[PDB]
């Protein structure tokens, strides 16, 4: 059997018509799956417990994730080799701590609720593959450390320094934040990870065989870069905000790097090295979109490749042929580079 | 008034004499004190809130603190503007989930149980900064961005390329996580943070008026390097690890910087790169530690400096002077720059 535990918020208020409604069709449709477990609700916040067959568990959580009565949703743990329930008496028992004024239970109830929102402070600390492990029924702390093969992405801000200059701190805040959360969209739907911020960087990365994802990841990035500029109020620092974006591939070590007290789930080796140096040429080659020779050959769709230079670094003592796209987002993108060499005026002036 | 709220950890297993020995003298001592609240217990977990003046609830917090009994004690909530206190008639009632068997308790039970565990997964990932300042009473996702005069911190493992070219992936992984280690403890009792790794290096920073602490700190890690170095069995990886810091400083912006799922409480600015540009010039300068004339000239202490060239990169345009010191530590540490160039065949060999 699947136990599945989360959390959630009220999308608004709730009545307790609306409490109890949810209570009387959970227990219902539970009862015929096989279902127990127990749904609490404290102020505004929703705790439940599912437990059964795991493609009967699957099916009521994916309708759970669609219902727009709550959000925030969180799965705190799955555990896939349960064989022993919890709640057997119970399709779906509803307990609300709100209505409830019992003798021990008023300091637990201000414990569930202190701990909860000291969870979702956290929350917005960790990184995203942390919960989506968790999700799958692993717990983080315990991966070993594995050589894999891995498209490498790095991307940054073009002349970032003349936004730090020019603008106050708090619009400098909210344009790289901005950015980072359009790069961080696209590449989480494309099927990659946001693994680490550092300055204005963005460092990712998707599996060794989905360098086409990466690939229209980067032109997704660079496409709604142009719409969030050409969209932007007049005199907004955004309208000058351009990217670079280098990618590679390599065989790198993922697992958790770090300190005794804090660790990052994240990749290290050669070729989170070699993205970040192509990333830092595209001035140089004056082309937004920059990636090795391995990631366009690894690539299977017919993408209009233009080869660009033979350039070294390191190190290891071999040349490196650099590659980009031709397309015409690939050609504004990289006379956004021009431009950007010359923005102090333009932001001066926001 | 001030109300705190903690979690922790039994050190050991813990008798019924012993708990209620516990509750028996907090009670007796919060009572003289006029503090109030609930400790709860839970499958080795303790819980407790305590709310009075200030002084009062410090105290009997730093006493909690040094108590063997208990550990991984992590506050998840500060007030320090109460008027109202939340358990009034009740100096410490302590309340034992263990032997409690009530009806609606048991999915409590186990939801607390649930939640404190997934607690403390995520604290292992979240930088530590974040919980110094919920214990300071402060929210840091309501910390608006500043502009701060910073030392910033990098540093890296010398030839590191080597070690991940040599060794088995898992000793990989903790060659790097003891040098995460080794740097995170010094830097953090040395009144500075460490906010990111990326790869194999270290950014941290310090008070801007800090420079002294800053120096001292690096020479405590080249110190701490060379015993790991010297203690280590015959053959481990661990002999042949080194060590390059470079420190500069200006102001910074210091808060939340990421996605809008993902954010990092931590710094941005020129200082961040020159600190980096300066630690990746160790090899070329054959220098262990170096820094700018910045730090030199904002250190108070009569530190042994030695300029060691004017050198330039970016951007802005503007040569910078660099200097190290000159001990018989920094010298040994140097050397070792040299010793690191050639250590494939001692790393082929563990
Ligand atoms: C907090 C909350 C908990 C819920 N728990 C369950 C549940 O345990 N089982 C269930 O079948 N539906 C549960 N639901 C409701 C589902 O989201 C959905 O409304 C219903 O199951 C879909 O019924 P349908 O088959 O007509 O689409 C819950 C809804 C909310 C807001
Ligand atoms: C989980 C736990 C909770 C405690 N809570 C309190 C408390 O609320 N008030 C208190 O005075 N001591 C509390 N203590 C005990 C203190 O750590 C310490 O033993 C005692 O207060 C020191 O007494 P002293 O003045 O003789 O040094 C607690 C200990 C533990 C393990």
């Amino acid at each position: 059997m699947k136990r599945l535990t989360y959390i959630s918020k009220f999308s608004r208020p709730l009545s307790g018509d609306e409490i109890e409604a949810i209570g009387r069709i959970s227990s219902q449709k539970n009862q015929q799956a096989n279902v127990t477990g127990v749904l609490l609700c404290l102020d505004g916040i929703f705790f439940q417990i599912l437990e059964g067959e795991a493609e009967k568990i699957d099916r009521i959580y994916e309708r759970i994730l669609a219902d727009e009565r709550h959000t925030d949703i969180l799965c705190l743990k799955s555990e896939v080799e349960v064989q022993e329930r919890m709640f057997p008496d119970w399709s779906m028992q509803t307990i609300n701590l709100d209505e409830n004024t019992d003798f021990l239970i008023r300091p637990i109830k201000v414990l569930l609720q202190t701990l909860t929102e000291s969870h979702r402070i956290l929350e917005k600390y960790t990184q995203p593959s942390i919960f989506k492990i968790i999700s799958q029924g692993t717990n983080p702390l315990n991966i070993r450390p594995k050589a894999v093969e891995k498209i490498v992405f790095f991307s940054d801000i073009v002349s970032f320094s003349t936004f730090a200059e020019k603008l106050p701190v708090e619009e400098v805040v909210s344009v790289v934040n901005s950015y980072f959360s359009v790069c961080t969209a696209i590449i989480t739907r494309q099927g990659g990870e946001v693994t680490k911020f550092i300055g204005d960087c963005v460092m990712a990365y998707f599996d060794g065989d989905c360098a086409d994802q990466a690939i229209q990841a980067s032109l997704d990035i660079l496409m709604e870069l142009e719409i969030l500029r050409n969209s932007a109020p007049e005199g907004s620092p955004l309208r000058v905000l351009y990217s670079g974006i280098g990618l590679a591939k390599g065989k790198v070590i993922e697992g958790n790097i770090g300190s005794e007290l804090k660790r990052d789930y994240t990749i290290l080796g050669d070729a989170v090295n070699v993205a970040a140096r192509l990333e830092a040429l595209t001035r140089q080659l004056s082309q937004a979109l920059v990636f090795s020779s391995e990631v366009k050959n690894s690539a299977t769709k017919s993408w209009n490749f233009i080869w660009l230079t033979d350039s070294e670094l390191k190190g290891k003592s071999e040349s490196i042929d650099i590659y980009s796209i031709d397309n015409e987002m690939t050609r504004k993108s990289s006379g956004g580079l021009e431009i950007a060499r010359n923005i102090g005026h333009y932001l001066e002036r926001v």
